[PDB]
């Protein structure tokens, strides 16, 4: 079923992301590689990410949040799960706070969480965890084919 298939297409986009964050090779072979590679390296250096939403940065931050909601690992390799799983924790009551991850301030990761928070506008902040009749809310903003337009789509004046 085409279900399985999207499912299965955001698996291989979910697994090329973490290749590509423990892979220490720039020159590495893998197309998938490759694609995140580059876009991970874009996304720590892009000032646009939240300034309307980039869209290479919106749609890594798409695919980290659809990993976090499925990811229970507390040193996961994927850059943004675990703190992308307290924002989720937060609008479930498994977390506190909004402008801080938790009620304390020194717990809090290298980067500023202002980049966090405003990384929660780019996506629906009730939508995608709300109440649920049959598992849905995953396939719910990604397809089979806009896993490489994501990245591959880039910008230009015309
Ligand atoms: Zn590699
Ligand atoms: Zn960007
Ligand atoms: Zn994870």
């Amino acid at each position: 079923s085409p279900q399985e298939s999207r499912r299965l297409s955001i698996q291989r986009c979910i697994q090329s992301l973490v290749h590509a964050c423990q892979c220490r090779n720039a020159n590495c072979s893998l197309p998938s590689c490759q694609k995140m590679k580059r876009v991970v390296q874009h996304t720590k250096g892009c000032k646009r990410k939240t300034n309307g939403g980039c869209p290479v940065c919106k749609q890594l931050i798409a695919l980290c949040c659809y990993h976090a909601k499925h990811c229970q690992e507390n040193k996961c390799p994927v850059p943004f799960c675990l703190n992308i799983k307290h924002k989720l924790r937060q609008q479930q009551g498994s977390g506190s706070g909004s402008e801080e991850p938790q009620s304390d301030p020194s717990v809090e990761p290298p980067l500023s969480q202002e980049t966090f928070s405003d990384l929660w506008k780019l996506l629906p902040e009730n939508n995608v965890l709300s109440p649920l009749p049959s598992q849905a809310m995953d396939d719910l903003m990604l397809s089979p084919d806009d896993i490489e337009q994501w990245f591959t789509e880039d910008p230009g004046p015309d």
